[PDB]
């Protein structure tokens, strides 16, 4: 969830909606897509991350170093 748009959060970690392991922003030739613009509302998209610099505001997006799991929110708390 969203604990804070930028501001709070602990799921962040890495780990999506339930706690599926997220990925490191490499890319799809493994597996991930290719964000990273600025034009974005924030950019937490640190290494491994989840948040919403796209457009997800149900819960702080984020993909997976694989297509099975590709993607889904964060585990982050509740808010
Ligand atoms: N509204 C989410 C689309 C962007 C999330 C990352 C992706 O879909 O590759």
């Amino acid at each position: 969830c969203k604990t804070g748009n930028g501001k709070n959060y602990r799921g962040t970690m890495s780990k999506t909606k339930n706690g599926i392991t997220c990925q490191k922003w490499s890319s799809t030739s493994p597996h991930r897509p290719r964000f990273s613009p600025a034009t974005h509302p924030s950019e937490g998209l640190e290494e491994n991350y989840c948040r919403n610099p796209d457009n997800d505001p149900q819960g702080p997006w984020c993909y997976t170093t694989d297509p099975e799991k590709r993607y889904d929110y964060c585990d982050i708390l509740e808010c």
